[PDB]
């Protein structure tokens, strides 16, 4: 435990109960609240993903960037049976970290990581992963790699009339190269999601772009 993310998942083993996800959510929000690190996610990022999962119920999902497991944590306890989560994450020890997360959730079941490059893995989604089309996809992290990879899920087909991509810190003035796409492109219809807590600040960002075929 010298990183950040090895101390989230060493706080998590010492205080949440293994096998119960929603323990183990707040005691990443806990502790990442107290270290002044993500101010109050569980509310933020975490009500809005939860309100989009219930929504459209997706069969198939894929989280495009992890790092402690959070999300990807978050989005499974939300699943159907038969459904399930494909995490991509290019660094090991991030995707290390969030195998352990869902391994102490009890919702390694649900989720398949995938560690290597969205560039090399999205394309190879199809015939080595088993996939047809995305019923949802969540961008997550990495910032400068949404508009790529959204461009790739639709060369590579992966996307399909009411496809719900959802992107994660999304705010003004920040990642607007990805925002001038699918707002602009008429292949999206847009809703844009600002939480501010009690506070008169934007917490957290996140944009929701269905395809429109
Ligand atoms: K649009």
């Amino acid at each position: 435990g010298d990183t950040k993310e090895q101390r989230i998942l060493r706080y998590v083993q010492q205080n949440a109960k293994p096998g119960d996800p929603q323990s183990v959510l707040e005691a990443i929000d806990t502790y990442c609240t107290q270290k002044e690190w993500a101010m109050n996610v569980g509310d933020a990022k975490g009500q809005i993903m939860d309100a989009v999962i219930r929504e459209y119920s997706p069969s198939l999902v894929l989280e495009l960037g992890a790092y402690c497991g959070y999300s990807a944590v978050r989005m499974a306890r939300l699943l159907q049976p038969g459904a399930r989560l494909l995490t991509m994450e290019m660094n090991p020890d991030y995707a290390a970290i969030t195998q352990q997360m869902l391994n102490f959730a009890g919702l390694q079941d649900k989720v398949t990581i995938l560690n290597g490059a969205s560039q090399d893995l999205i394309p190879q989604l199809k015939k080595k992963y088993d996939v047809d089309t995305l019923d949802m996809v969540f961008l997550d992290h990495w910032k400068d790699r949404y508009l790529p990879d959204t461009l790739l899920l639709e060369k590579c087909g992966l996307l399909r009339k009411g496809t719900v991509l959802l992107a994660d810190n999304v705010i003004v003035p920040g990642t607007p190269d990805f925002l001038a796409y699918v707002r602009g492109s008429s292949s999206f219809e847009c809703t844009h999601y600002s939480s501010y807590l009690e506070y008169m600040k934007v917490v957290d960002g996140l944009e929701k772009a269905i395809y429109q075929g």
